[PDB]
C-alpha cells in the first residue's frame, strides 16, 4: 500500500529542522519556467490529488514503518514522528493543505503560475514542501500533453494545406508507446495525456485511468484497429510473406487493418505483393475498412516517399481539390518508426514538396511520444515564494548569479487576464490590489478533500487548437 | 486490481487470428541489439515476474472486463475469450509459459540472447507474444543499471588515477531523480537499478522494491544524509543566508550535511560566508561529518572548478601521493545539477587537468540518471525466432532490406561461454550439439511459478566492475 511518508525525496525528511524558528506558513508554486514550446497544456494534477493526496493518508502503521525505514536510511533518528502524529490525531490523517490551480486542459504561456500549495495549520509548515516530489511529477502528463498538442499543430497545418480540411485529424498520431515507457503506471499516465489531443492508442492502460479519474461521456476515450506485428508475418516463413498477408487481410476484410510490410523488403512488398499478387483483395475493400500499409524501417522520410511513389503507380491515384495526390480510399499508409516532433515535421513537409496529400498517411509514435521527454524540456519547477515567520510574511525567492533563467517568483501569486485577453502572473500579493480582476486559479484541494474537478471532455475542449476553434 | 488481459498493446488482442493455422509453438527472445554501451547489466525481470506474471492472473471477472473494454475500444468483437477461458479452466488461471534467462546482475555484450519465452501448452501459442509488452519494459531497469554502471567506470578510472585507490566509489553518484521521473512506479524501479552500482539515493521508493522482490542482508540497500534545499535557505530572507547556513550546519553538527549554496551568489557564499564568516564552524567538523558544499547552477564544469579554487584559497589544501590537490577532510563538494554521463566525464577530466583529486567531489543526478533514457539506447527488443506449425519447427526472423541492424536471430537460442571466456549466442538450436559448455540461460518462470530467484546481494556481486575485481 502506498505510503506518502515514504514518497518524498530523502533530504526532505530533515527539512522541518532547517526552516526559520517560529515559521507558521510555507507557500510554494509550480511553473513551467520561461527561457519552441511557448505554451503548455496543464494536465494531470487531478490524478495525483485523487490517487495519492486525498482522504486519510496517514495511519499509525504508516508512521511506524516510515520511522523504521528512515532510522536505517539515515543511520540516525531524524524523522518527524510528532508532526505526522499531529496530523493523524487532529485531522484524522487528512492533509491540512490548500492547493489552487489553473483548470486542467488550459493552454498557458511559459512563466506563469500553474498551481500553488500552502499549509492551512501553522503546525504543518513543513508539509508544503514535503509533497513537492509527488506534485512535481505532474511535469510528465503536462509535457506529454504539450508535446502531443504541438504535433497536432503541425499535422493540422499540413492537412489543411494539402486537403482543404481537418477531417480525421484526431486519428493522425497513434500512441505506440506501451513497451517503450519505464513502467505500467507511466504507461497509463502518458497515454491519457496523449488522448487529450488524439483518439488513437494501443496503450490500453490509458483507458482505465481516464475512466477512474476524469470520465468521458463516451464508453472509452481511445480506439484501435487490427494490426499485424513482425511475429505474425514472419511466423509463416520467409517464402510465405504473401500467404501471411492474404490470411490477415481476409480475416479482417470489413474493418480497417494495418499490416507491417518491411519484414524482408518493403519495396517488393508494396510493388509486387500488394501491388500485383494481392491487388484484387485490396481494390475490393470498403472506404470504412482500408488496408493500411506499414513501413517500419529505413530513413523515415525517404521510405515514406518511395512507398507512396510505388503505390501511386500500382493503384489509381486522384488529385484532390487542392491539387495534391490522393490514394484510393481503400488504401492508406502508416509510418510508425522513428517518429518524433522533429521527424514528423520533416515527413509532412517532404510529402507536401512531392505533392502528396497528408490525407494519405497517419503516424504512430512510441518512445518519442511517451518516453523521450524530461522535466527540463518545459522547465517544470516547484519553489517556495512566501513564508510567515514570527507573524510576519516575507517574499522569498532564489536568484542564482550564473543563471538568470533560474530566478523564481516572489511572494503570494495570482493568475489574471490582461486587458488584451492574455495571461499574467502577479507577484508580491499584487493580485489583492484588484487592478487585474479575479484570480484565475481555483481551489482544487483543501484539507484532504478534492474541491474542484474536471471531466476528460472539458479538458479536451480546453486543450483545442486555435485552428480547430476557428469554428 | 491489475489485469494482465488489459496490459498489452491493443493490436496483440487480434494476433490469435493472424498466426499460421496449426501452430503449436511460438518461441521468442529478448536482446539488446548490436549497433559506447558495449555491454549491458541484466536486471529487473524478477520484479516483473513476481508483480505481474506469477500465480492466478486470470479470473472470470477479468475476462469479462477485458471483453467489455475491447468491444468499445475496437468497435468490434475481436477478443480471444475462448483462449483465456482455457487458461482459467485448465491451469487455474496460471500462465502456461516458460521463461529462461541469464542470471540477474550478469554483464553481457550487446547482441546476445538475455531471455527467451515460449508457451508450454499448444493451445496457448498466442500467449508468448501477448506478454511481449510487459516483458519488454525490462529495458528500463536494464538501461538504468547499465548507464549507472558506465558512470561508475568513469568515476573509478579517475578516482584511481588521482588518488591511487577506490575508497568511497560507491557513494560518488547519488540518485536525485525522484521528482524527475514519470511516475511513482518508475521511481522505485529506476532507483533500484541505480543501487545495483551505488549506495546513495534520495529516491526512497527504491528501498521497498528491493526488500519485497529481491532482498538484502543489510536492513536497507541505500542511504542518504541531511541536506538543504532552496526553500530551507531562502525562507530566512535574502539578507539572512548566513543565518540559514549557520542554523543548518549546527543542527547537523555530527553527521555529513549537504548545503545548497547558490541561492543568490555561489562564489560569494564560498568565499565570504563559508570561507570567512562561518569558517570556524567548518574547520571544527569531524572527518565522518564534513560540510558538503553544493553548487546548483551555471556551467557544471566551470562552476565546479571555480568553487574548488575559491575553497582551496580559504582552507588548508594538501597534495596527495599522486600529486593532486585535496581539500581538508571536513570539507567536500557535490555537483548535482546538469549531470549525465557526458558531463560527468567532462567534469572529472577537467578536474584532473587542473590537478584536483576526484576525492574532493561527489555527483548527484536526477533526470539524467533515471529519465533521459529510452529503449532505443541499447536497442532492447523482443522477437519471435522459432515456431512449430503442423509438427514442423521452422526458424523465423525479420531482415529489413534498408536496415541490417534490425535483422533478428533465427531458431532456438542458447547463451554460452567461449573458449576465451567471452559470450556467444548460438542460433538454430545449435546449442544441442553441446560443442560449447552449458547453456547460461536458466528457467526462471514456468507455468505460473517463479522457479529461480536472486538476492540483491548476488546481483551486485554479478555487476561488479573489472577494476573492482
Ligand atoms: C493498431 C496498431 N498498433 C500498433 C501498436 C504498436 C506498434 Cl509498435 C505498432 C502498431 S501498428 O502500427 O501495427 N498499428
Ligand atoms: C487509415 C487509418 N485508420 C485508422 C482508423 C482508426 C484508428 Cl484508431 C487508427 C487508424 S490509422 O491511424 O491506423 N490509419
Ligand atoms: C562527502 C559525501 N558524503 C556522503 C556520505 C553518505 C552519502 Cl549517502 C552521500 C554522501 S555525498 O556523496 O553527499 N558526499
Ligand atoms: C541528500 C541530498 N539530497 C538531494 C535530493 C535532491 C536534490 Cl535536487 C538535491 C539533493 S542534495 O544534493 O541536497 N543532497
Amino acid at each position: 500500500e502506498f505510503n506518502i511518508l515514504l514518497a518524498t525525496d530523502s533530504y526532505k525528511v530533515t527539512h522541518y529542522k532547517q526552516y526559520p524558528p517560529n515559521t507558521s506558513k510555507v507557500y510554494s508554486y509550480f511553473e513551467c519556467r520561461e527561457k519552441k514550446y511557448e505554451e503548455t497544456v496543464f494536465y494531470g494534477l487531478q490524478y495525483i490529488l485523487n490517487k495519492y493526496l486525498k482522504g486519510k493518508v496517514v495511519t499509525k502503521e504508516k508512521i511506524q514503518e516510515a520511522k523504521d525505514v528512515y532510522k536505517e536510511h539515515f543511520q540516525d533518528d531524524v524523522f518527524n514522528e510528532k508532526g505526522w502524529n499531529y496530523i493523524l490525531e487532529k485531522y484524522d490523517g487528512h492533509l491540512p493543505i490548500e492547493i489552487k490551480a489553473v483548470p486542467e486542459g488550459f493552454v498557458i504561456p511559459r512563466g506563469n503560475v500553474l498551481f500553488t500549495v500552502e499549509n492551512t495549520d501553522p503546525e504543518c509548515y513543513w508539509l508544503t514542501n514535503w509533497i513537492e516530489t509527488i506534485l512535481v511529477q505532474s511535469w510528465y502528463p503536462i509535457t506529454v500533453a504539450t508535446n502531443s498538442r504541438e504535433q497536432k499543430k503541425i499535422l493540422a497545418k499540413y492537412l489543411l494545406e494539402t486537403s482543404g480540411n481537418l477531417d480525421g485529424l484526431e486519428y493522425k498520431l497513434h500512441d505506440f508507446g506501451y513497451r517503450g515507457v519505464s513502467s505500467q503506471e507511466t504507461a497509463g499516465i502518458g497515454a491519457s495525456a496523449h488522448l487529450v489531443n488524439f483518439k488513437g492508442t494501443d496503450t490500453v492502460a490509458g483507458l482505465a485511468l481516464i475512466k477512474k479519474y476524469y470520465g468521458t461521456k463516451d464508453p472509452v476515450p481511445g480506439y484501435s484497429v487490427p494490426a499485424a506485428e513482425h511475429s505474425t508475418i514472419t511466423a509463416w516463413g520467409k517464402d510465405h510473406e504473401k500467404d501471411a498477408f492474404e490470411h490477415i487481410v481476409t480475416q479482417f476484410s470489413s474493418v480497417p487493418v494495418s499490416v507491417v510490410s518491411d519484414s524482408y523488403d518493403i519495396y517488393n512488398a508494396c510493388e509486387k505483393i500488394w501491388g500485383e499478387d494481392l491487388r484484387h483483395l485490396i481494390v475490393s475493400r470498403s472506404t470504412q475498412a482500408p488496408l493500411i500499409i506499414r513501413p517500419d524501417s529505413g530513413n523515415p522520410l525517404d521510405t515514406v516517399l518511395k512507398v507512396l511513389e510505388i503505390l501511386g503507380k500500382k493503384f489509381p491515384v486522384t488529385e484532390n481539390s487542392k491539387g495534391y495526390k490522393l490514394l484510393p480510399p481503400y488504401l492508406r499508409v502508416i509510418q510508425g518508426d522513428g517518429v518524433d516532433i522533429n521527424t514528423l515535421q520533416e515527413i509532412v513537409e517532404g510529402m507536401k514538396q512531392k505533392m502528396w496529400s497528408i490525407e494519405n498517411i497517419a503516424f504512430g509514435s512510441g518512445g518519442g511520444l511517451l518516453q523521450k521527454l524530461t522535466r527540463d524540456l518545459l522547465n517544470c519547477s516547484f519553489k517556495c515564494s512566501y513564508v510567515v515567520t514570527n507573524g510576519l510574511g516575507i517574499n522569498v525567492f532564489k536568484d542564482p548569479v550564473a543563471d538568470p533563467n533560474k530566478r523564481s517568483k516572489k511572494g503570494r501569486l495570482s493568475l489574471h487576464r490582461t486587458p488584451a485577453g492574455n495571461f499574467v502572473t502577479l507577484e508580491e500579493g499584487k493580485g489583492d490590489l484588484e487592478e487585474y480582476g479575479q484570480d484565475l486559479l481555483h481551489t482544487v484541494f483543501k484539507n484532504g478533500k478534492v474541491t474542484k474537478s474536471y471531466s476528460f471532455d472539458e479538458i479536451r475542449k480546453n486543450a483545442q487548437l486555435n485552428i480547430e476553434l476557428e469554428a
